[PDB]
RNA sequence: AACCUGGUUGAUCCUGCCAGUUACAUAUGCUUGUCUUAAAUAUUAACCCAUGCAUGUGCCAGUUCAGUAUUGAACAGCGAAACU
């Protein structure tokens, strides 16, 4: 639900590993813009101070 | 260098012009060893056009699940595309 906190979400996404055409094998994975950060909220109260 | 000289007569003195004389612009002829400097399709068509180039751009700080590198388990180096 709503209330849920952003490290659910962190650890709640997902990954894809794959082969390389190199023969090699990485893990990848994407950033989420729009999680709720202690960084976002900082700002908000800096501005309204 | 605030200069002028030849030509109208058989001689002469005049207006007066043609001519010479001078500078400077493009043209052009002939002739060209250095160094410094350098204009350059404007005039005749603001006429026509092959071809190549003449305008692109990214950071620490708008979006990277491209790719690299086995890299903070959300994403942290470099780093194209593509939306901005
Ligand atoms: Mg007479
Ligand atoms: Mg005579
Ligand atoms: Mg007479
Ligand atoms: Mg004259």
């Amino acid at each position: 639900k709503k209330e849920d906190d952003p490290i659910l979400i962190k650890k709640s996404v997902i990954r894809r590993t794959f082969k390389t055409a190199k023969g090699k094998d990485r893990t990848k994975c994407p950033k989420i813009q729009r999680l709720i950060t202690p960084e976002r909220i900082l700002r908000k109260k800096v501005y309204k101070a």
